[PDB]
């Protein structure tokens, strides 16, 4: 047994094993659109996923991760609020049991049906494990999912979920293009924060896109068929795997747009 999202091991318990849960720069947060300062010094985000190499998809018991080859500068995030270059290592999502909840960040208290996280690590620290020990170690791009028209570029991900239903299952997952998960606009808010699962390390520059992607009800339904438990255990549907908003405290949310 370990941390999870249930009544006995969920977000409100995490602090007992990861005391930084109560720290000064925790994620997610509510993005108050009227308090976020437009910052004309922010650069456009640079997302270069042209040469991205997906390798595998994994159910790790808390979400599913699509993993990338990060042994070269093939899929990088640069510009925006960032200095230097961050390599894509994985993406995953957080979603709800119902369309009314599921996102981690909220926007003037609005919850989206899900949220995508494309996780990148600062190439000056050499590997992901070293980056997470650093205040500017990670750059996570957050994208909101709302339910409406399907996202054609998500379908390949939903169709493989049958094969990784339970914890520890993985499947080959090559030639997936993450550029088909982006919305049209790259307007963003940014603030310094943390991993939103344990160990909750305060290593993240969060870059959250203003424009949501639209996904179909059937697509998000297929997320909710996955399982937190392993094969041949009591079936526990993988839903509501989001941490609620944490105290903003001494932080400013900047906007890249007016
Ligand atoms: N702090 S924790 O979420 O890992 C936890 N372990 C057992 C019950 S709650
Ligand atoms: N949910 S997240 O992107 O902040 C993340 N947490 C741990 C590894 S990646
Ligand atoms: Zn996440």
């Amino acid at each position: 047994h370990h941390w999870g999202y249930g009544k006995h091991n969920g977000p409100e318990h995490w602090h007992k094993d990861f005391p930084i849960a109560k720290g000064e720069r925790q994620s997610p947060v509510d993005i108050d659109t009227h308090t976020a300062k437009y910052d004309p010094s922010l650069k456009p985000l640079s997302v270069s996923y042209d040469q991205a190499t997906s390798l595998r998809i994994l159910n790790n018991g808390h979400a599913f991760n699509v993993e990338f080859d990060d042994s070269q500068d093939k899929a990088v995030l640069k510009g925006g609020p960032l200095d230097g270059t961050y390599r894509l290592i994985q993406f995953h999502f957080h979603w709800g049991s119902l369309d009314g909840q599921g996102s981690e960040h909220t926007v003037d208290k609005k919850k989206y049906a899900a949220e995508l996280h494309l996780v990148h690590w600062n190439t000056k620290y050499g590997d992901f494990g070293k980056a997470v020990q650093q205040p500017d170690g990670l750059a996570v791009l957050g994208i909101f999912l709302k339910v409406g028209s399907a996202k054609p570029g998500l379908q390949k991900v939903v169709d493989v979920l049958d094969s990784i239903k339970t914890k520890g299952k993985s499947a080959d997952f090559t030639n997936f293009d993450p550029r088909g998960l982006l919305p049209e606009s790259l307007d963003y808010w940014t603030y310094p924060g943390s991993l939103t699962t344990p160990p909750l390390l305060e290593c993240v520059t969060w870059i959250v896109l203003k424009e949501p992607i639209s996904v179909s009800s059937e697509q998000v339904l297929k997320f909710r068929k996955l399982n937190f438990n392993g094969e041949g255990e009591p079936e526990e549907l993988m839903v509501d795997n989001w941490r609620p908003a944490q105290p903003l405290k001494n932080r400013q949310i900047k906007a890249s747009f007016k």
